[PDB]
């Protein structure tokens, strides 16, 4: 079946066939399309109370092994059979199986390549995998994480990496990081009702306070690492401030921008997602890349539910903040995003503008169809939050579907935890 | 059954129940979502060569009548019941029916209310209907269209209106305007490969030329109205220039913008669409509203597949047109959109900025849920192509579905029509 995909900007046409190997878990039906649901149950992998029944695990395990060995330009016929045989045994004798070191590396990279919402996928093959499946205590998790942070930060020359903690066995012995990101700022609900800091982390900040963390009521306070070792209650750890690289915001023209006293961290490390590989689940697998300007400038800074600094900037710029039609909102957002890119560049830290990112993704998408004839793509997430149609991804028709390996969301640990 | 959708910017939630009455025709499967396809077959409504079977039409006819009488605040028990039998009898005898003049008024306004891609639906219950089902000749159609244009243009103060041509019967006697829009610039393919004018009209203009139209090889050449009556062959008609209101483009601060010598028509009138009312189809039904700034500024002017003035303006502003990270494209887009709004305000022509548009639609969507417990919406088309996340529609989760009445696309006439 050849579902024809077309790019109305360049006339480029694609034939998607890969969508057949997809897992039919999406909620979209013939009567209604719900592609705009942010965090659907379909892309979520809930917690369990008992291991995956060997009956549904086996076919998935083999399916993965086939894909792994099939990825080789060569033909390893023997090793392939030996492994598929070895795994089948392990599942029938232990109820689960372990991935080899190389299979894990292929798994993580392939899952990235399968992330329909990631726009930096042109780098899918360039990832540093840290094996921490041997981990056993929260204290060790902290050390593994600091290793990751020290690496990926790399004195400003950010580089992608991922740390894989021991897979899910019972579902009662989960190894996971509660924090949405390794590095994130605190959010505090102030007495006057307003929120000081990042609104997105108000709830998680409370959890940190309940666990003992002392609030500092600042706008950019780095939240402590809330780590969980095999089902045990989580323990707090403070990322040494030396490892947290930040960039102070400033404009190449508006010297008053410094007055806003803004800043942001350099490392975007999502930490609460789950890696699914041939039936196995890794609830603890923090990964990172480098930032795309708009993520901070448009979203983190101008969302009403985030720092919301838009009006303050429009006023400082002396724009008509009352006449909407003045397009004051659009100028402000642009100057803010310039401040971001500028600041990261003046401080020798890796950042990527949304134009360069988009053009690189087109190159990537093309490679996908030429190689494996398919590319899972969520238009709603790939198109930048500012100047949408000015980028080629806006003009690209795309199919969104779930494959395997894959990075699923999770129900934030605390909401389902069984405290002791 | 309730499907919950939330707006992450305001926190507000809605419970959609209206999606149950949707016609299951969307191509989104459980395995893959194709909501990013521009003009899918599901939203298209092809040609016929055999009338709609009365067997098949009766349900749809009754359904509309009930929906019609259901709109009234009172109760018209008597007239309702009478109309139901009158229609049943009429379809039984003739094999089709004729909606009353007032029903046509309701249908057009309702189909607008049911257009999931229109962001200006807040104006739904405000439309001027021109009943032209009595029409019989191409010449007549032209006379009707000229009425619509004069009425809607209203010397600057734009007004919404729709002109309904005779309903399809055999499917061999269609009455329709082949033009994508009433007023639209031509596009020529110059001898050096390049394109002069609007690229999106190359094929259409070529047709006009084939039909004896003299290419004026200019940039903003208003292409002739290609009308079709009773399924005959189309006849050319040049819309009287005095009726075509244009707006000269100029910036409030950039004196040199005038030198760009740009302009655009004030009347956005989609002609090539099909209105479906209770099983009946009208291949001819031009409609219009007023422009939203971004349609001209972001799309028509900046698209690579359109006028593509982006680089010219950038160089004109003296921006680093070679360093993407300078965000010159974004600054250029903003000023171009500021020029569009300014030009219209100056010439006293009606236009709406995407910010006022989105905030008005936010109110419309809330009312729809209060009213019918639903509001079909295509996120991908509703979020402005500029500063997406700065508008509330960006943060609004939504369901997209086909109701009735509705405005469907069609297969471009020349692409199917059999020439006499
Ligand atoms: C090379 C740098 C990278 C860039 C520039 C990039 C950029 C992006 C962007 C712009 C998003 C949207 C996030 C949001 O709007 O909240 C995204 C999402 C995502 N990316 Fe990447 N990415 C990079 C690296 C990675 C890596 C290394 C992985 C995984 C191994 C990855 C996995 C994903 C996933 C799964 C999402 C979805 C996050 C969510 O749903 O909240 N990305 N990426
Ligand atoms: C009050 C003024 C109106 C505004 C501000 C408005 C605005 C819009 C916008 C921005 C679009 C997208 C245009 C594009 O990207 O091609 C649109 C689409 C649409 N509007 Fe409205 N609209 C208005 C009136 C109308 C009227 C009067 C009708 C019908 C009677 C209507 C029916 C639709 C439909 C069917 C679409 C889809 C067009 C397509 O798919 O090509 N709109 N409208
Ligand atoms: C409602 C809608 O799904 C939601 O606002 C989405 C839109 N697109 C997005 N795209 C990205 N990259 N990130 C987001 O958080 C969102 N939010
Ligand atoms: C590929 C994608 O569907 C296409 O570029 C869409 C995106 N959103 C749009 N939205 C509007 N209003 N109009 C368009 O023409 C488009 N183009
Ligand atoms: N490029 C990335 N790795 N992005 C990961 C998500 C970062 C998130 N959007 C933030 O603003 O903090
Ligand atoms: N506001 C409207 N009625 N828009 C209808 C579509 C007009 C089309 N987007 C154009 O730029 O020509
Ligand atoms: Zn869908």
């Amino acid at each position: 079946r050849h579902v024809r995909i077309k790019n109305w900007g360049s006339g480029m046409t694609f034939q998607d066939t890969l969508h057949h190997k997809a897992k039919g878990i999406l909620t979209c039906r013939s009567k209604s399309c719900l592609g705009s649901i942010m965090t659907p149950k379909s892309l979520t992998r809930g917690p369990r109370d008992k291991p995956t029944p060997p009956d549904e695990l086996l076919p998935q395990a083999i399916e993965f092994v086939n894909q792994y060995y099939g990825s080789f330009k060569e033909a390893k016929i023997e090793e392939h059979l030996a492994r598929v045989e070895a795994v089948t045994k392990e599942i029938e004798t232990t109820g689960t199986y372990q991935l080899t070191g190389d299979e894990l590396i292929f798994a993580t990279k392939q899952a990235w390549r399968n992330a329909p919402r990631c726009i930096g996928r042109i780098q899918w093959s360039n990832l540093q995998v840290f094996d921490a499946r041997s981990c056993s205590t929260a204290r060790e998790m902290f050390e593994h994480i600091c290793r990751h942070v020290r690496y990926s930060t790399n004195n400003g020359n950010i580089r992608s990496a991922i740390t894989v903690f021991p897979q899910r066995s019972d579902g009662k012995h989960d190894f996971r990081v509660w924090n949405a990101q390794l590095i994130r700022y605190a959010g505090y609900q102030m007495p006057d009702g307003s929120i000081r800091g990042d609104p997105a982390n108000v709830e998680f900040t409370q959890l940190c306070i309940d666990l003992g963390w002392k609030p500092k009521y600042g706008r950019f306070d780095v939240v402590p690492l809330v780590l969980q070792a095999n089902g045990r209650d989580p323990e707090l750890f403070e990322i040494p401030p030396d490892l947290v690289l930040e960039v102070a915001m400033e404009h190449p023209k508006y010297e008053w921008f410094r007055e806003l006293e803004l800043k942001w961290y350099a490392l975007p490390a999502v930490a609460n997602m789950l890696l699914e590989v041939g039936g196995l689940e890794f609830p603890g697998c923090p990964f990172n890349g480098w930032y795309m300007g708009t993520e901070i400038g448009v979203r983190d800074f101008c969302d009403v539910q985030r720092y919301n600094i838009l009006e303050e900037v429009g006023r400082r710029m002396g724009l008509e903040t009352h006449k909407l039609a003045s397009l004051w909102k659009d100028q402000a957002v642009v100057e803010i995003n310039i401040a971001v890119l500028h600041s990261f560049q003046k401080q020798n830290v890796t950042i990527m503008d949304h134009h360069s990112a988009a053009e690189s993704f087109m190159k990537y998408m093309q490679n996908e169809y030429r190689s494996r004839g398919g590319c899972p793509a969520d238009w709603i997430w790939l198109v930048p939050p500012m100047s949408g149609s000015i980028t080629p991804v806006f003009h690209q028709e795309m199919l969104n579907y779930v494959l395997s390996p894959f990075y699923y969301y999770q129900v934030e640990a605390w909401k389902t935890h069984v405290w002791q």
